[PDB]
């Protein structure tokens, strides 16, 4: 398939807090980030958590829909790999934030066409560690 | 199903012309409305416009999906009525049903109250600002 059903439907609840970022990050420099910068990061991961918790927690999938509901899962399986339910690494590699920050760089991708790396990506992880260390126990 | 997939889609790809015309009508007067504001609504509706179209004839559609294929097949036919006969700017037509997308994108993002207003004075900004790609 070519759809990310999932991504599209939270960022689509997110449109003010993904276009800060996205020209805000514009011509960034990830080893000298403004502060505005760096807010304009946090809000828009932490607008994608709050979309994406509710998703995952009220079950807001069709377990018909073979694709949608094995992507669902995934998400799911991040959710209980940082909340202690199987393990409390929110974090780790593929994990709940790394997600979050792949859907950051998705956003930029389809939206205005710049493919950002690990020097965005590795900062975002940072910024993530710095300001969500309490979203898990 | 109950799902928005196909302007989902379109809209977490037009984040940028989605959040102006949000921001730009939060205090907006439909009865009033600034330069910037008409701006904001036409370029939201244009991109809206592109990828509809797209979707359209590429099918981006999951056909076998009843519901995700009942609302493309509703797109197709509102985008062959305005192609003489043809009434874009018709209820529940092309433009119609992109204004609608607007709304729907305003009520998810930030609980708007708009209503028949709102969508009405959407409606004359497109007539104004498309009719000439039917002429
Ligand atoms: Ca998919
Ligand atoms: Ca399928
Ligand atoms: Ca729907």
């Amino acid at each position: 398939s070519m759809s990310n059903t999932i991504s599209d439907r939270i960022v689509a609840r997110s449109v003010i807090e993904a276009a800060r970022f996205i020209q805000s990050w514009e011509d960034a420099d990830p080893d000298s980030l403004t502060e505005d910068q760096v807010l304009a990061a946090a809000g828009f991961a932490a607008r994608l958590h709050e979309g994406l918790q509710a998703t995952v927690l009220q079950r807001l999938v069709d377990e018909s829909n073979h694709e949608e509901y094995r992507e669902f899962k995934a998400w799911e399986e991040a959710l209980l790999n940082a909340d202690g339910r199987v393990a409390s690494s929110p974090f780790a590699d593929w994990g709940w934030w790394y997600r979050i920050a792949n859907v950051m760089l998705a956003t930029a991708s389809q939206n205005v066409g710049v493919t950002w790396g690990s020097r965005v990506h590795g900062r975002l992880m940072a910024i993530f560690q710095d300001k969500f260390k309490q979203r898990y126990e």
